[PDB]
């Protein structure tokens, strides 16, 4: 009944151009079986959205990677939020939500915007830049570690650790094996940065430890929570910003619309998140036998959600492969959906907005003038190098 496909969604060939294979997965049926890894797959928006919003049946506590924690040991202690189900998920989720709250954005918005403006002014003095290293990477590195309260030393560990964590959600392929092999120095920096004496007062990390007397998290749970904010977000935001710059360069009519109305910057970044979906995939594990798209999925089965494919499903989006900064982006699953929907989404949107805002007000043209290189990761899609020439406004 269920179609069996041999597509490996974690192969380098798939990463190099996922979009044709994503259509094949969608059109094969609402639910597919991936013989390569013995997991079910859902690639349409309807089934992806439904799975994400049923956390009891499609749980996260048995891991959101390929590995089933009931069968294998997690490669690191489980995240108290990403790899937890309600009700254990609820109160730690509440703390991170309040730590990355609307009122917190109000405190950091001015500095994030001023740093974004200064960075763009700096790159314009140079003209020809790498939009990844010099912009998409440089800006989030210039604001997010400081907002976290991290020391100045050791920040070179942040992006390698983030990519390690992301690769480890994948199947036991070479990308995952080589990741976990290299984890040793990075996890030790992360170790020490999650401890309260090591986080600057006022930052995200200190605010997590200050929440340890409310009854929502204990003091011994705070280091793992700080780890969450060191294991997620930075690379995605970098990838999402680099995606927006790339799209503004390839869809030049959209930059002209952005220049003429800079208040489109927030939706311009949201549409970049939908268009590229920095987080391509996540797994769930069925806790019971369940019917999904006329399919019967047994207990203890891994279900692979193609978020990027759901964000390009023509059953849900008009012209899904086009970057449109005035598209109604509401409902895209680039940040997930339901109880686990990205708790850091306001931080990512703020960083993305003020960068695209600085570009909208200061840049006239963005022209690719060099070879574009892609970075491969079991979970994340993003560019490694994007040589562009920035023309000032
Ligand atoms: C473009 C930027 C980002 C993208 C595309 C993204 C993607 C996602 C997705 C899809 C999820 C859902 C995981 C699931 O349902 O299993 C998630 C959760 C999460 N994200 Fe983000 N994220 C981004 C930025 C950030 C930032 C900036 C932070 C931290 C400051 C962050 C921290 C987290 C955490 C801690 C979770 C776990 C939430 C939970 O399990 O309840 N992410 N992210
Ligand atoms: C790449 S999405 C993500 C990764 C790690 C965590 C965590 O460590 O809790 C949460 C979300």
């Amino acid at each position: 009944t269920i179609p069996h496909l041999a597509i490996d969604p974690f192969s380098l060939d798939f990463f190099d151009d996922p979009y044709p294979d994503q259509q094949t997965l969608r059109d094969a049926g609402p639910v597919v079986y991936l013989d390569k890894w013995n997991v079910y797959g859902v690639a349409r928006y309807a089934e992806v959205h439904a799975v994400l919003n049923d956390p009891t049946t499609f749980c996260s506590s048995r891991g959101v990677g390929l590995s089933d924690f009931k069968k294998e040991k997690p490669w690191r202690p489980p995240s108290l939020i990403l790899e937890a189900d309600p009700p254990a998920h609820t109160r730690p989720r509440a703390v991170l939500s309040k730590v990355l709250s609307p009122a917190t954005m109000k405190t950091i918005r001015d500095g994030f915007a001023a740093a974004a403006d200064a960075k763009v002014d700096e790159l314009l003095q140079r003209g020809c830049i790498d939009a990844i290293a010099d912009l998409a990477e440089a800006y989030p590195l210039s604001v997010f570690p400081d907002a976290m309260g991290l020391k100045q030393e050791g920040r070179e560990h942040l992006l390698p650790y983030a990519g390690l964590v992301a690769n480890a959600f994948g199947p036991p392929n070479e990308l995952r094996q080589t990741a976990i092999e290299r984890s040793a120095p990075h996890q030790a920096y992360v170790n020490e940065q999650c401890q309260r004496p090591n986080l600057a007062p006022g930052g995200f990390g200190a605010c997590i430890h200050a929440f340890t007397d409310t009854g929502e998290i204990t003091p011994d749970e705070a280091p793992l929570l700080v780890r969450s904010l060191l294991s997620a977000g930075l690379q995605e935001t970098v990838n999402g910003i680099g995606a927006a710059v790339y799209c503004l360069a390839r869809f030049p009519g959209e930059l002209q619309r952005l220049r003429s109305d800079p208040t489109l910057a927030r939706n311009a970044f949201e549409e970049a998140v939908r268009f590229e979906s920095p987080v391509q995939t996540f797994f769930r594990t069925t806790t019971r036998e369940v019917e999904l798209g006329g399919a019967v999925i047994g207990e203890g089965e891994k279900v692979l959600m193609f978020l990027g494919s759901a964000n390009r499903d023509p059953r849900r989006w008009s012209d899904p492969d086009l970057y449109d900064i005035t598209r109604k982006t509401s409902g895209h699953v680039g940040f997930g959906s339901g109880v686990h929907m990205c708790v850091g989404q306001l931080v990512a949107r703020l960083e993305g907005e003020v960068m695209l805002s600085a570009l909208a007000r200061k840049v006239a043209a963005i022209d690719i003038d060099g070879p574009v290189k892609r970075r491969f990761n079991n979970t994340l899609r993003g560019l490694e190098s994007l040589p562009v020439k920035l023309t000032p406004a």
